[PDB]
């Protein structure tokens, strides 16, 4: 079956003729997590190489950069019993899920250290969270499943992979956290014969 | 080590130009000034879009704006390989980057096709515009006859999916979408990596 990677050119043309409208984060969230929802729902796009679990730690690949790096879009890979350190993104930020299943416990700077703010939300196919600096910025996502592979689709306000944040250890301490990417390569998504 | 910066910041500066709204004037003046900044060091094109195929010309996408504001591609001429005739429809910035290549413009008269001048010679460094404004019809083609010749292109949409045209000797049209020869891009956004 033909690989549908439409989806995503139509994706990034809508979350960019939104940005130009120069909208608050309020609106840009509301509207963005439509879209997202629009693309997750549907799981017959994402190339095979950008869906591939590495063994040792999760893996995060670049799906495309806009030219003013105004946004990015990443697919992250959990293999089975994966985590995310805790971390922040300092942009706002969408979760969508695409494939198998993964857990999101946010987090707040406390007197003691780090306290869960709330119970894990648990992701299915086709559900979009969001986080910000406003909303709630630190955050752990990891493979709910013991031996299924879990794939989301994020999407920042920033080129994600080159933003200096941090991650945070127990006792609340900042470490300083620059992700990254795992692919040399991003996919062809404009030659539409 | 591969100076990829070059490509990012280029972009960066060619998305902050079309931001301004600027006129197709004042985008051919400033844009060949930053893709002359781009092509004069030929030490960042990854290896795998400078690849010749002996049967026909390649052309390597590199990057492409989120609106299909524009596009900048890698065009590369194994030993006297050409272009057709063929026009943009949208405005084009074509720097010189690795080995010597021809630009022969061309115009439509009564007789069919006509050049219209002598054949531009490009050198590394070397940057020529074409739209439908200044002159939108040519044909580009490696010089040497030995070496394969790479030219970065910009362009003012989705070059790769623009329905326009080539042109056959009596000047008639048939339709032309041009495509890309990869599947996959650079990624030029990894900045931890240095
Ligand atoms: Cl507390
Ligand atoms: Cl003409
Ligand atoms: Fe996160
Ligand atoms: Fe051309």
């Amino acid at each position: 079956s033909p690989l549908r990677l439409d989806r995503l050119r139509d994706f990034v043309s809508a979350l960019g003729e939104l940005l130009d409208r120069h909208p608050d984060e309020e609106s840009v969230l509301r509207e963005g997590r439509s879209l997202l929802g629009e693309l997750v729902r549907h799981d017959d796009w994402l190339p095979e190489e950008f869906a591939q679990p590495d063994p040792e730690r999760y893996q995060q690949y670049l799906l495309h950069a806009d030219s003013r790096q105004r946004f990015s879009v990443v697919s992250f890979v959990w293999g089975p019993g994966q985590t995310t350190p805790v971390h922040d993104h300092r942009v706002w930020g969408l979760i969508g899920m695409l494939r198998g299943a993964e857990d999101a416990q946010s987090f707040e700077l406390g007197a003691e250290g780090l306290r869960p703010i709330g119970d894990p939300v648990r992701l299915s196919p086709g559900q979009v969270e969001a986080v910000s600096p406003r909303i709630g910025d630190i955050h752990r996502v990891f493979n709910a499943s013991p031996d299924q592979p879990s794939i989301s689709i994020h999407v920042y306000g920033a080129n994600i992979g080159a933003v200096r944040r941090a991650v945070y250890l127990p006792d609340g301490s900042e470490k300083p956290f620059i992700s990254g990417y795992s692919n040399q390569f991003l996919p062809n998504i404009w030659d539409q014969s």
